[PDB]
């Protein structure tokens, strides 16, 4: 051995126990993946980097790059895991047909935004080219993670959706290129958008019980706009918030593109998903925004359950990337309806004419809860931030009353003397009020009255004469947590008069 | 402008969630003023021939 511990009077263990990393941001990602991919289907799998996941699920499918968006948005969280999902047996691959007719006769640059800024080209075309060469350059130039398989044939482009499914049916290519001042776009080209075939069949999994059976996630993204999907996510989120069992929360971030009235009819009253309302001109693709979002609310999640993804600060979906316009989407109509019925609206960080590319940042950070179960229409679970920290909240105070779990527990008189490892339900209500005035701007508000908030009832005073069991108790805590903030009615009164 | 708020430090620690920042990974941002490159000299005479105005 070595000196001064030879002699075993002095022994030494160092017990590693304190520095073991924490698992971060849990979010799970679920979405289709191309059979390239190496990952197994319909198996929950950790994601450590952006860099396995060409390998893992597939180049260019969807959840590829939900996940590359999931990646870019928070911090540097490595806890971000993946469901892929196989195809369809009989499912359709979308199929657009950007058909480009020329010669052209002077030169210039063909711009062009399709799915989102990420996979934009921006070729140069010389006069003379015929539409053959223009189509050629302009797929040699789409970039390989675009979901989309570029074929060239005799200037039609033809973009394959890389996942069957109606998830490909989203696809806005934009000739951002037109009328330009700066970037003259060549004469003579012409830049067309079709869509020669929809998709079709979409995976219907249904099997969340089982693939995640008790391995909580603060936060699903799916990544597919079928509302079967979505349902059966929102079943299993619904089943994590239960009664019935121990409670391991979560909340689903789901997207629905469409028509404001079909925005309208595809929302329910689940408190589990905060369903975000697109336009049906929307130009990025919509499980792209759908990523972001569930990611910037994850990788809150992990920091400030009371924060609100809301606003072109701490709402911003940086990552993605969209080219502004004058249309707004959204009408401001539009918007009071789908902010109405509980859901997210997003919009430009910046209105302009100039063409450059703006983030889009979401309005209202809110669930698609609106009324209670006797419909009732309430405010509990209007908020995701209300979700979130109502999971906080239980897990805390959670945590906090497994500290009176082994101890023996003695009648509320009882002084337990020094050396005991016990407690009464006196000691237990004292030492429950002083945690919860503990979180007082952390967690809940102030307390009207915090000793006629928080009541401790053993089970004898709450079941009949001799029912009630040993070592039971019910807690009653009516808290007041923080509230989301949705508007600030400003009223400018100028006063322009001195004598009056 | 102000270095002391030009150039911040901060630990892995304070940047990651809880117990999630790893030891020894450090954050240094730097906002600092480059010289620029000098495009144009907008020079404009204005030949003064009067004495009295």
């Amino acid at each position: 051995a070595q000196d001064a511990l030879s002699d075993g009077f002095v022994r030494l263990c160092i017990d590693p126990s304190l520095n073991f990393f924490g698992e971060g941001c849990k979010i799970l990602v679920e979405g289709q993946m191309t059979d390239d991919g190496s990952a197994t289907p319909d198996a929950v799998t950790c994601v450590t980097s952006e860099l396995d996941i060409i390998e893992r699920f597939g180049q260019g499918s969807v959840l590829t790059e939900s996940l590359r968006k999931v990646f870019c948005t928070c911090k540097s969280g490595v806890s971000v895991y993946a469901l892929p999902r196989e195809d369809a047996a009989a499912g359709v691959k979308a199929v657009y047909t950007l058909t480009i007719a020329g010669p052209a006769t002077t030169d210039g640059r063909v711009q062009l935004y399709m799915g989102e800024a990420e996979y934009a080209v921006d070729i140069g075309v010389d006069a003379g080219d015929t539409a053959t060469d223009i189509a050629a350059a302009i797929v040699a130039a789409i970039s390989p993670d675009f979901p989309y398989a570029a074929t060239a044939a005799a200037g039609v482009i033809t973009l394959t959706a890389r996942n069957a499914g109606t998830i490909g049916n989203h696809l806005s290519v934009i000739y951002t290129n037109l009328g330009s001042c700066t970037s003259v776009t060549p004469e003579g080209v012409t830049v067309t958008f079709a869509q020669t075939t929809a998709g079709s069949v979409n995976p219907t999994p249904n099997d969340y019980a089982t693939v995640v059976n008790e391995c909580c996630f603060a936060v699903y993204v799916l990544s597919s706009d079928d509302t079967d999907w979505q349902e059966n996510l929102r079943d299993w989120i619904r089943s994590a918030w239960d009664c019935s069992k121990p409670q391991c929360f979560g909340h689903g971030y789901v997207f629905n593109k469409g028509t404001l009235g079909q925005v309208l009819a595809d929302g329910d009253n689940s408190a589990e998903l905060s369903r975000l309302a697109l336009p049906t001109t929307y130009p990025v693709l919509p499980y792209l925004t759908n990523a972001a979002y569930g990611a910037l609310s994850a990788c809150s999640t992990c920091n400030n359950p009371e924060l609100n993804i809301q606003g072109q600060t701490f709402g911003l979906l940086s990552c993605i990337n969209m080219p502004e316009s004058c249309t707004p989407g959204w009408t401001f109509g539009e918007v009071t309806q789908l902010q109405a019925n509980g859901f997210v609206v997003s919009g430009p960080s910046t209105t302009s004419g100039q063409g450059n590319y703006t983030s889009p940042y979401i309005y209202n950070d809110v669930t698609n809860y609106l009324r209670d179960e006797k419909n009732r229409p309430n405010a509990t679970f209007r908020d995701a931030s209300s979700r979130r920290l109502a999971a906080a909240t239980g897990v805390a105070l959670a945590e906090f009353l497994q500290q009176f779990n082994g101890l023996a527990v003695f009648t509320k008189n009882t002084n337990i003397r020094t050396g005991i490892i016990g407690t009464n339900p006196r000691l237990m209500l004292g030492k429950i009020r002083k945690w919860a005035q503990d979180n007082v701007g952390t967690l809940f508000s102030e307390f009207d009255n915090i000793n006629e908030d928080i009541q401790l009832l053993t089970d004898f005073e709450v079941q009949p004469k001799c029912v009630g069991q040993p070592g039971i108790f019910h807690l009653n805590m009516r808290y007041r947590p923080p509230v989301r903030g949705a508007r600030i009615n400003v009223n400018m009164a100028p006063a322009l008069f001195d004598n009056c």
